[PDB]
């Protein structure tokens, strides 16, 4: 699928960062620890699996937690609709 905007409304099933890395799944700490932006208080952003979402409104587009362990987080690569 393909994003409107800067994709706060997506949710397709893109599950890879820009350069293939695979995403954290929202719900685990591990390998990254997180407070902020979890599916158990955030129920209206689509935390869903390990999906690249945009909870914050980001201009750069959806993004997700990296398998990773030492980088955080990565932007996705989805087509703008
Ligand atoms: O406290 C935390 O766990 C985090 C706090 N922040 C904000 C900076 C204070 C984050 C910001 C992130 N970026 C997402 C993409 N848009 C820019 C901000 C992020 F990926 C993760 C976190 C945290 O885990």
């Amino acid at each position: 699928d393909c994003m409107f905007g800067n994709g706060k409304g997506y949710r397709g099933k893109k599950a890879t960062t820009v350069t293939g890395t695979p995403c954290q799944e929202w719900a685990a700490q591990e390998p990254h620890r997180h407070s902020t932006f979890i599916p158990g208080t955030n129920k209206w952003a689509g935390l869903e699996k390990n999906y690249c979402r945009n909870p914050d409104g980001d201009i750069n587009g959806p993004w997700c937690y990296t398998m990773n362990p030492r980088k955080l987080f990565d932007y996705c690569d989805i087509p703008l609709c």
